[PDB]
């Protein structure tokens, strides 16, 4: 047990719920991981992998974010702060993606998976660049049900941590694509009270929320600090009771914990 474990132990306990961490430090390509083996339900953190293999697909169809996709009333699902602005009208692929990725909308997610075929098209592009362990099995909303023990829905922090720096510092996707993810997650409007409220604030982040039932809160982040390599941070929260509460200040302290220890 390292000294970041023991802290991120301690604040997991003072939580009252489970708690895993990945920190990839590109620098020496060493690692730190809390839980990192265990599953937790990605809520909308796995909008990054669907956002991705669309991506994917616009390296073979050059003109693929362009695409008008209609939003009827039927595709409105729970949470859909950008889809409803467009009802009886038309969004691109490109924006129903900004709209996932920066303001969690479900249903521009339901798009993007439609898009790719079904949940499984994106657990497809998850194989793809080597991710053995995500798994996508539902649509929105009831990917978010993030049920103690339900296998359907979740990764391990060790893997989405690999798999984040392999679509934006790695190369597994095409070098315009990779930049547009980066510039998505950078642009993101969900996440200040989570990882970014937990380190320096002359740190450019971007970053990926995620929330459920069983008072779900996750984040995960690429993070530049500046004079040093970048790092890939994933931090994943739930807990016991199906209708607790969301505990983002638990995300921003264990990306506290990891930035010291640095
Ligand atoms: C802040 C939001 C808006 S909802 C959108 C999606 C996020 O992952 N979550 C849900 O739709 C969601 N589903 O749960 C229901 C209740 C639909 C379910 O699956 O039964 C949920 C629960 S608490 C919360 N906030 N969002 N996600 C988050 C996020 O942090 O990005």
């Amino acid at each position: 047990t390292s000294a970041v474990q023991q802290k991120l132990a301690a604040l997991e306990k003072s939580s009252g719920g489970r708690l895993g961490v990945a920190l990839i430090d590109t620098a020496d390509n060493t690692q730190v991981l809390y839980r990192g083996d265990e599953r937790f339900p990605m809520c909308g953190t796995s909008k990054v992998m669907a956002a991705a293999a669309v991506l994917k697909q616009s390296e073979t169809q050059k003109q693929l974010l362009n695409q008008p996709v209609e939003i009827k009333p039927a595709d409105l699902v729970n949470y859909n702060p950008i889809a409803e602005k467009h009802v009886n009208g038309t969004m691109t692929l490109a924006e129903l993606s900004a709209a996932a990725l920066q303001y969690s909308d479900n249903t521009a997610m339901n798009k993007l998976i439609a898009q790719l075929g079904g949940p499984g098209g994106v657990t497809a592009f998850a194989r793809a660049i080597g991710d053995e362990t995500f798994r996508l099995d539902r649509t929105e909303s009831t990917l978010n049900t993030a049920i103690p023990g339900d296998p359907r829905d979740t990764t391990t922090p060790r893997a989405m941590a690999q798999t984040l720096r392999q679509l934006t510092l790695g190369h597994a996707l095409g070098e315009t694509q990779r930049a547009q993810l980066v510039t998505w997650l950078k642009g993101n409007t969900t996440g200040a009270a989570s990882i970014r409220a937990g380190l320096p604030t002359s740190w450019t982040v971007g970053d990926k929320t995620g929330s459920g039932d069983y008072g779900t809160t996750n984040d995960i982040a690429v993070i530049w600090p500046q004079g040093r390599a970048p790092l890939v941070l994933v931090t994943y929260f739930t807990q016991p009771q199906q209708n607790a509460e969301s505990r983002r200040d638990v995300l921003a302290s264990a990306a506290r914990i990891i930035a010291e220890g640095l």
